[PDB]
């Protein structure tokens, strides 16, 4: 559906058997979520944004639902206020900006 | 149109007199834009990003062009590496998800 956005674009994920709410950012290249424990083998990795930078876990082959659309892909725990849905899952469900 | 994301939503803006690529973010409340000239009286502001805080100088009652659609709001100018096109901007042009 059309998700305006008047207010924050957030949606419910489920992932690692629980259920969390995730904002969908076009701005974000990558998917980073808030610190939890995941199955998995993971490598450490740095990233950036407007403040500076964070180091966080990152995880591959990760499913993740997404309102209910099951997606695949590279999960990013750490340090981050907010759950973020990257660019990098939101085009595997299929979401795009409109114009 | 439908912009689609699997390269970074990125546009041209003209604010200033000048063009401008800047980056269409759904996650971002507020438009960001790289240090440059502007004409007004500001404010000081202090914002916060995934690696912490940036201290922003605000303007309010700019005109920006976001691919020819005029739209008028408050603009932040600061150190950010990437020109960012908030969602306060996004919704006067008429932006949304599909998902
Ligand atoms: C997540 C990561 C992969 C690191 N990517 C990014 O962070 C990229 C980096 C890009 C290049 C540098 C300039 C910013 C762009 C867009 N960002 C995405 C971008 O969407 C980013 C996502 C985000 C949201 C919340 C908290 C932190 C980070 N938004 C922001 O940084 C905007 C800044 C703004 N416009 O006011 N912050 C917020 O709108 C915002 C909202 C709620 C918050 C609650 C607590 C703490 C901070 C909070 N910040």
């Amino acid at each position: 559906p059309q998700v305006t956005l008047w207010q924050r674009p957030l949606v419910t994920i489920k992932i690692g058997g629980q259920l969390k709410e995730a904002l969908l950012d076009t701005g974000a290249d990558d998917t980073v979520l808030e610190e939890m424990s995941l199955p998995g083998r993971w490598k450490p990795k740095m990233i950036v944004g407007i403040g500076g930078f964070i180091k966080v876990r990152q995880y591959d082959q990760i499913l993740i639902e997404i309102c209910g659309h099951k997606a695949i892909g590279t999960v990013l725990v750490g340090p981050t206020p907010v759950n973020i849905i990257g660019r990098n899952l939101m085009t595997q469900i299929g979401c795009t900006l409109n114009f």
